DNA sequence: TCGAGTAAGCAGTCCGCG
DNA sequence: GCGGACTGCTTAC
């Protein structure tokens, strides 16, 4: 086995790290690590340091890091360029593992926790930690256990023991169902007080020594929970060893309006599971709560109990400590599901990075081209100040607000990172500049060649063609490494659809699921016992095939954030390689990319159609194009076509074989054109849209930049067992959108797209008639809520308050002298109701934490006068009204001359 | 919302628009 | 009543 690293710090003039030995034993040591830095130097030397432009360089060996540290400073006193990685932790692991790193997962310890603290007076504050720590609850990786510390006795009440009898029994035997494969696993013990906890716990700790750590909201709550209480009852120097070298450091975090505070533990590694989702997810949710998010993951019901948490131990101690289990346990689930932790290990290994610098990419990339650089004796640039500068994006193209009832889509692959290898932008491959004509003029291949040396970007730079920069290369590595995760996601997906398709007919046995690899397809022989399956073992199948999608959606999508971080990178102050030169030649060339496109595919479907000046291109954004396939389904005939699935046959292999090498002869002309170093412009046949064959659906329609839907038949090769709504940027998106208005707009946009006008017209009239039915939960509005002290004065709205603002202050000043009742907190999300006339909360709305029902004591008048007519108004009709007249109909029928019949 | 980027939509406030 | 100027928030890419 070789060695890798665990953790590493720097403390004053000494490296400490934790790592796993030749024999696979987890060590610690401190080095006295002497790090290097560099100066330009003359020309007429014999050194072997060159910096990315190829000026010669020195290197400074360093007494200690202290002294490097100095030497930087004194440089910027004098005036000169100090060269080299700064962050010495950095350089001492490029030393120390000079190898691609190979990790093993089952030497790292992972520990997953949660603590419960009862508080009588409101939120138990961190900073603070007032009230006793009466249970936590400590799963171990490499144990496998789950060790439970728990409170009996406390100044808010003497409890029993937790008993794993009735915890695992089901809540209809009076029991906690506590899940049956863990239950063997739970190591409980229990404590006379809370000082013996303590004591325990850190023992604990000592002889198991999180890597990473983890759980939900670990770094703002739990960890300086635990931290501060024990400060509080033992001192600083016993709270320090939850540290592995007993140093810590109050860390300040700041955002625009205020600022919190948590814990460094220094040879630790926190990776707090809410902020790996909020990173690495994809999803906006209304809610970050342990329950909603379970919930919305795993689909397990929320965690019963009477009465308000602060009163739980006390009335049902049993509960209590089986809850905080349970939470434990959800984390671990959400994880074994989307695989953060898996994906933190391979980039933070990959980059050679303190594990949890994975959610800085400025920090990821910065390690990632050191070490690439280091290896060729090259020495970096050093970091300089900026100051924030806007500059431009994307193209976005302006459709006509209609109905398209046929639609092909095409998309570039990953094109950020294409333009940078094809272009081949880096830092050390700038060339020069030439005079740039105004964008139009390129798009339309009249501007004059920019160069005949070198590779352009249409915003004016040059770039060298005869060797690759660091960043291209270094994107490409990574690019390459998504390009096999999303084969497998892909495949996945494909399997699934047959596994659908399957359960149509499942046959009346007594079965099993088959053993096969989801990320392959499925073989004729696997085909072939699928369609003998019984409905258990198909479903069981598709649960794990959408396991392996959901594995390999995670590996994929975040490689690419990575990559595109890169190029974001390239935009951010803060990187040593910003350079608005190099983010611009890259956003510049997409607007031209897409635009050269629009007009080569317009050109080429006239052609084929013998028709002029036609506009065949709907709609684009940054890297795809929207294709009206009207015509071509039209010139065979709809009558001729057998089912829905035979002319989306018949349009998949006209993208195919048609319009994919048009497309790529306009982008060869291209590259051409602008002189690159490699033709990577490769846009691929993406959507196939359009109405069942036979019926009145209008397939698809746009009101508007962002802003679209389609029934799609097939996206990327996976032709689905039934069409699949691909709606963009409309209220069924959006996470503010109330959860029972976001269903019954996607079922309006199921109607007008599959069945047409009437069946969304008869839909509408009955959703009118019932939805005050809705639970309040599912019609409440769901905001962000910043600056809530910005806009409150006296209590009361101040000038230009927001609606959802507004609302928390409404509710402010109806629980107001209540400790107990929950608080909106800063920054966080809160549900909002409309309130009607001549209420008694005195104001138009009310606003409370969201994933939360509203406190008992206002419950019942917020219901009474919720007011459902606005509500209806503005969140259904208003955007239903925007998608119909968008889409040319009613949904309303309009009269006609047959009504006095 | 500590943590790579820009484009661009809609809700709502304020207030003009004879 | 609707738009523009502006803030706030959320989405597409
Ligand atoms: O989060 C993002 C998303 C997109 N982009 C930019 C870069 C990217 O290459 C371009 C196109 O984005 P897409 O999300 O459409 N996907 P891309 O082409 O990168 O990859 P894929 O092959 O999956 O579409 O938009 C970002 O900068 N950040
Ligand atoms: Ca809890
Ligand atoms: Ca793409
Ligand atoms: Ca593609
Ligand atoms: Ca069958
Ligand atoms: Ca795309
Ligand atoms: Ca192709």
């Amino acid at each position: 086995m070789k060695e890798f690293y665990l953790t590493v710090e720097q403390i004053g003039d000494s490296i400490f790290e934790r790592y796993i030995d030749s024999n696979g034993r987890e060590r610690t040591r401190e080095v006295e690590y002497k790090p290097s830095l560099f100066a330009h130097c003359p020309e007429s030397q014999a050194t072997k340091y060159f910096d990315i432009y190829g000026k010669p360089c020195t290197r400074k060996l360093f007494a200690n890091m202290r002294d490097a540290s100095q030497w930087i400073k004194r440089m910027e006193d004098i005036g000169l360029e100090a060269l080299g990685m700064d962050d010495f932790k950095l350089a001492y692991l490029s030393d120390t593992y000079n190898y691609e790193i190979k990790y093993d997962h089952t030497k790292i310890r992972v520990a997953n926790f949660d603590i419960e603290v009862t508080s009588p007076d409101g939120f138990p504050e961190p900073s603070q930690a007032k009230h006793p720590i009466d249970a936590i609850t400590h799963y171990d990786s490499i144990d496998d256990r789950f060790y439970v510390f728990d409170l009996l006795n406390s100044p808010y009440g003497n409890v029993e023991e937790w008993s794993i009898e009735i915890a695992a029994k089901l809540q209809e035997q009076g029991g906690d169902e506590v899940p049956s494969e863990i239950i063997d696993k739970i190591i409980y013990m229990p404590f006379d007080n809370e000082k013996e906890l303590l004591m325990e716990y850190l023992n604990f700790w000592q002889q198991k020594t999180p890597v990473i750590l983890t759980g939900w909201n670990v770094e703002s709550f739990d960890i300086p929970y635990v931290y501060n209480r024990i400060k509080n009852i033992f001192g600083e120097s016993t709270a320090k060893r939850l540290s592995p070298h007993r140093k810590t450091r109050v860390k300040v975090i700041e955002n625009m309006y205020g600022s919190r505070e948590i814990i460094t533990l220094f040879g630790i590694s926190v990776l707090d599971y809410i902020d790996l989702y909020k990173k690495f997810s994809f999803t906006n949710q209304p809610s970050y709560s342990l329950d909603y998010i379970s919930e919305f993951e795993l689909n397990v019901g929320k965690l019963k109990y009477d009465g308000p948490i602060s009163k739980l131990r006390e009335s049902n101690h049993q509960r209590y400590i089986s809850y905080n289990i349970i939470d434990v346990y959800r984390v671990l689930q959400i994880d074994a599901k989307r695989q953060f932790i898996n994906l933190s290990l391979d980039m933070g290994y990959y980059a050679k990075i303190q594990i949890q610098s994975v959610f800085s990419p400025i920090k990821t990339w910065d390690a990632i081209i050191f070490n690439s650089l280091k290896e060729q004796n090259k020495v970096i640039p050093q970091g300089r100040s900026h100051p924030v500068q806007p500059y431009p994006g994307a193209f976005v193209k302006e459709p006509i607000p209609n109905r398209y009832k046929y639609v092909m889509s095409f998309d570039l692959t990953s094109l950020y990172p294409s333009i940078i290898r094809q272009v081949n932008i880096s830092p050390e491959t700038i060339a020069g500049t030439f005079k740039v004509a105004p964008l139009h003029d390129y798009i339309n291949a009249v501007a004059e060649r920019p160069s005949d040396v070198y590779s352009c970007s249409p915003n004016g730079m040059m770039y060298y063609k005869d060797r690759d920069g660091v960043v291209p290369t270094e994107i490409t590595k990574v690019f390459n490494q998504r390009k096999e995760h999303k084969g497998y996601m892909l495949a996945a997906q494909r399997n699934g659809e047959i596994i659908k398709e399957a359960l149509h007919n499942p046959n009346l046995s007594v079965d099993e699921p088959l053993d096969v690899d989801y990320r392959f397809d499925f073989s004729d022989e696997i085909k072939e016992k699928i369609k003998k399956l019984s409905a258990k073992s198909l479903n069981e199948m598709l649960f794990r095939a959408q396991r392996t999608e959901v594995a390999g959606m995670t590996a994929q999508i975040n490689r690419k954030l990575l990559i595109n971080s890169l190029y974001g990178a390239l935009g951010n102050v803060w990187f040593r390689y910003y350079d608005l030169r190099n983010a611009t030649a890259i956003t510049t060339f997409g607007q031209m990319a897409l635009q050269w496109i629009e007009r080569k595919v317009n050109e080429y479907l006239n052609e084929v159609c013998g028709t002029e000046g036609e506009a065949f291109v709907l709609y684009g954004d940054t890297d795809s194009i929207y294709v009206s396939a009207d015509k071509i389904i039209d010139k065979v005939g709809e009558s001729k076509f057998r089912d829905t699935n035979h002319w989306v046959d018949f349009l998949d292999k006209f993208a195919r074989e048609r319009m994919e090498p048009a497309i790529d002869r306009g982008f060869r002309e291209m590259c051409e054109y602008m002189n690159n170093k490699q033709h990577l412009m490769f846009m691929d046949r993406e959507a196939i849209a359009g109405p069942p064959l036979g019926s009145k659906g209008i397939g698809g329609f746009w009101t508007g930049k962002k802003r679209y839907a389609l029934n799609v038949w097939d996206m990327e090769g996976t032709r689905y067992a039934e069409p699949k709504l691909k709606i963009m940027g409309l209220e069924t998106q959006k996470s503010s959108t109330p959860k029972a208005v976001q269903k019954a707009l996607k079922e309006c946009i199921r109607r007008m797209l599959q069945e047409g006008e009437e069946s969304l017209q008869e839909y509408f009239k009955e959703f009118e008639k019932e939805f005050r039915q809705l639970n309040y939960i599912s019609i409440a509005s769901v905001s962000s809520a910043n600056n809530i002290a910005k806009y409150d004065v006296g209590g009361f709205p101040g000038p230009k308050c927001p609606f959802h603002i507004r609302g928390i202050l409404t509710y402010n000043r109806a629980i107001k002298g209540n400790i107990d009742a929950p608080q909106v907190v800063e920054g966080e999300k809160v549900y909002v109701l409309p309130l009607r006339e001549g209420n008694p909360f005195g104001d138009k709305c009310i606003a409370w934490p969201s994933g939360t029902e509203i406190t008992d004591l206002i419950k019942d008048d917020v219901l009474h006068w919720m007011d459902y007519t606005v509500l209806l108004e503005k969140t259904f009709i208003k955007p239903l009204e925007g998608f119909t007249s968008a889409a040319k109909l009613d949904y309303e029928k309009k009269a006609s001359l047959f009504d006095m019949f």
